[PDB]
C-alpha cells in the first residue's frame, strides 16, 4: 500500500503543476522556461523516473512539498533532446543539487 501510497504523492504533486513553467539556466546565459507538459512524457514514465532521484521518496513518504523543479530537471535533462540543448549542463547539476540540500534541510 505504502508503494502505491507514495508514486500517488509524487504523481499528484506534478499532476498539480504539470504546466507550471519552471527556470533552468539557459546554454546561452540566462534562464528558459520549461514545464513537465513539454516532456511530452505520460504521467507514469514521469512518475517512475523521479523515483530514482536522491530524497523524492522520502520527501513523498513525509507528504512533504516536492522539488518539482530539480525533478523536472533531472527527467527533462535524461530524455529530452530539446531540454538538453537548450540547458547549460553545468549548471543545471548545480542548479538541482542547491533544490535537493534545499529540500532536504
Amino acid at each position: 500500500a505504502d508503494d502505491e501510497s507514495v508514486e500517488a504523492e509524487i504523481a499528484h504533486q506534478i499532476a498539480e503543476s504539470f504546466s507550471k513553467k519552471y527556470k533552468f539556466p539557459s546554454r546561452s546565459s540566462g534562464i528558459f522556461l520549461w514545464n513537465f507538459e513539454q516532456l511530452k512524457m505520460n504521467l507514469d514514465e514521469i512518475v517512475r523516473e523521479v523515483k530514482e532521484i536522491p530524497g523524492v521518496i522520502k520527501m513523498a513518504k513525509d507528504g512533504m512539498k516536492l522539488p518539482l523543479r530539480c525533478m523536472l530537471g533531472g527527467v527533462a535533462s535524461t530524455h529530452s533532446r530539446r531540454f538538453q540543448i537548450l540547458v547549460n549542463p553545468e549548471k543545471l547539476g548545480k542548479v538541482m543539487q542547491e533544490d535537493l540540500d534545499k529540500y532536504l534541510t
